[PDB]
């Protein structure tokens, strides 16, 4: 079945992951000075490229590779378009590791071919709640407390080959030379998200869309008038009022965050993630660095009570290329990010975000069910997807768990 994933530590198929009982490792331990030194062969055509991530030419060739090769919805109608700036955001977080960040090139032209990005992040990821109690019940505690201190590893994005050289099993020489350059910087698992099934996910959710602007989903068929709309003599019109939103916020105390909100941004959702088995552990700088807003790529807004933080919300902007329509080239997608309620319900902070995103022109609000995010699916207007995100782990056995216990947003 699988050429390259049989020979990779990763749980094989369902039935393996369905008997992990703990969280932890799963290859030979390895040190450093095992690891090779030199780059892995790859065929005298190609060279290895590690762009410099902050430099605008560089950022605009990986921005071209995925404008033109990134993923797709499954009817080829929709392909992401990234921005730079958003790549540049994406790519360097404090103490990123430029070496993470890897390319294969044509050695003649210097023709950008392949890319995969690996970042830092600080991860809870061992055994989780519905774990522990059974290992309580048997005498296991010790084995399951083992590998619960949040774990500095590698979170991998962007894995893209050109079109023109798909299916020459270039994915997985690239795979194994990133592996090779994280594990030289003593890392040794790595968190990965795709909407394809591989070997094997420890979670998987459905994606869900709230329309913003209806009538050039339906033009652009991302949506249509629903067989049920048929009823009425104006099918949308009435698809137009169904999604209609304030033209302000509804919250008094909303403003976009500042600075100086970062440690109280940082307290807030570090307390609400720790009710979730796997999720992000962050400083104040990537607090910063993460959620102040840059134009055009992340938008984060804070309830402010008698001069204290105490809810916010955030989202980010990815467009889509809208491949052949006469009237529009662009969608524009909103992603909800990270959140935290305390004085207010979730559903009343995030229709606040609904409404600041209508608001500077989007058309459509996109999420994964990770979260607390089902608890405003049906009041908000949220509808089911064709699309699933399915959560990975490298060198890491984890019990099967809800994508309502997962915390890790992945851009
Ligand atoms: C400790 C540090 C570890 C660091 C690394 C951790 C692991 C990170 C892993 C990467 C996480 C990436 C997360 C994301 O970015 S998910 C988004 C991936 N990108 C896209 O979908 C963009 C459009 N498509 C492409 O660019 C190509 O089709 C890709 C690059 C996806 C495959 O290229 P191509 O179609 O030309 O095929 P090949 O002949 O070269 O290779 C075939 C082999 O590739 C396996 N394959 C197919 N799709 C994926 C996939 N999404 N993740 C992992 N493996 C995948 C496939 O099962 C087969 O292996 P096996 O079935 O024969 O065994
Ligand atoms: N195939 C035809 C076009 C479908 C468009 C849309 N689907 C997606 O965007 C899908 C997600 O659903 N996107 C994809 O499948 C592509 C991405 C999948 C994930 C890739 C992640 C890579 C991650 C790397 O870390 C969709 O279903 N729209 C329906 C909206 C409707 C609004 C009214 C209420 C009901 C819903
Ligand atoms: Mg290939």
């Amino acid at each position: 079945a699988h050429a390259f994933w049989s020979t990779q530590p990763v749980p094989q198929t369902e039935d393996e992951t369905e008997k992990i009982v703990f969280a932890g490792p799963m290859d030979e331990p390895k040190t450093v000075a095992d690891i090779p030194e030199e780059p892995y062969p790859i065929a005298s055509t190609f060279e290895w490229w590690t762009p410099n991530m902050e430099a605008a030419d560089d950022i605009h060739a990986i921005y071209e590779l995925l404008r033109d090769n990134y993923v797709e919805d499954d009817d080829s109608m929709f392909r992401f378009n990234y921005s730079e700036e958003f790549l540049q955001w994406a790519l360097c977080p404090p103490n990123y590791i430029p070496d993470w960040h890897v390319a294969v090139r044509r050695k003649a032209d210097k023709k950008l071919l392949a890319f995969i990005a690996g970042v830092p992040v600080t991860l809870r990821m061992g055994t989780p709640k519905y774990m522990k109690v059974k290992a309580q019940e048997k005498g296991e505690g010790e084995e399951a407390a083992k590998y619960d201190e949040p774990r500095h590893i590698c979170e991998i994005n962007f894995l893209c080959v050109h079109k023109q050289l798909r299916e020459k099993r270039l994915a997985p020489i690239l795979i194994k030379e990133a592996t090779r350059r994280v594990n030289r910087t003593n890392v040794w698992q790595a968190v990965y998200t795709a909407g394809v099934l591989l070997p094997t996910p420890y979670a998987s959710g459905q994606y869900f869309h709230r329309s913003l602007n209806p009538e050039k989903l339906v033009e652009i068929r991302f949506s249509g008038i629903p067989a049920q709309y048929q009823k009425f003599q104006n099918p949308m019109a009435m698809l137009k009022r169904n999604y209609q939103l304030p033209s302000a916020p509804k919250n008094s105390g909303l403003r976009e965050m500042k600075p100086s909100d970062v440690p109280q941004v940082r307290r807030i959702l570090m307390n609400y993630l720790d009710s979730f088995d796997v999720g992000p552990v962050f400083s104040d700088a990537e607090i910063s660095h993460y959620l102040l807003p840059r134009d055009g790529v992340v938008f984060t807004y804070v309830v402010e009570n008698d001069k204290k933080v105490t809810d916010f919300f955030s989202f980010y902007r990815i467009p889509s290329t809208v491949i052949g329509n006469s009237n529009y080239n662009l969608l524009n997608a909103a992603y909800v990010h990270y959140y935290a309620a305390t004085s207010i319900p979730l559903h009343q902070l995030i229709l606040d975000l609904l409404i600041v995103a209508h608001s500077r022109g989007f058309d459509v609000c996109n999420m994964v069910e990770i979260l607390d995010n089902r608890s405003f699916v049906e009041q908000l207007k949220f509808g089911a997807g064709d699309g699933h995100l399915r959560y990975y782990f490298y060198n890491w056995a984890y019990p099967k768990i809800k994508p309502s216990q997962v915390a890790l947003v992945m851009l």
